[PDB]
């Protein structure tokens, strides 16, 4: 169980690409994240909507994407 700090430049595209590469990287190592810290220029809403597209475009990792999305919502809940 790991706590991940993620920085993503750019816009919603870079955040969507970074979530896929993260979820696929976590799936290979079998490592699970207990807390996600997201540092970037996007609102809480754009982060949630990004996560939705990650689940749609990468359904084989949808279980990891949903777990990371809850932690991002809980992180942005401060």
């Amino acid at each position: 169980k790991v706590t991940v700090v993620l920085y993503v430049n750019g816009d919603e595209v870079a955040l969507v690409h970074a979530f896929m590469t993260t979820a696929s990287l976590l799936a290979k190592e079998g490592k699970l994240v207990e807390k996600l810290i997201l540092t970037s220029n996007f609102t809480e809403r754009t982060v949630r909507r990004a996560f939705d597209l990650v689940r749609e475009l990468l359904p084989a990792k949808a279980e990891i994407i949903d777990a990371l999305r809850e932690e991002a919502e809980k992180y942005f809940a401060e």
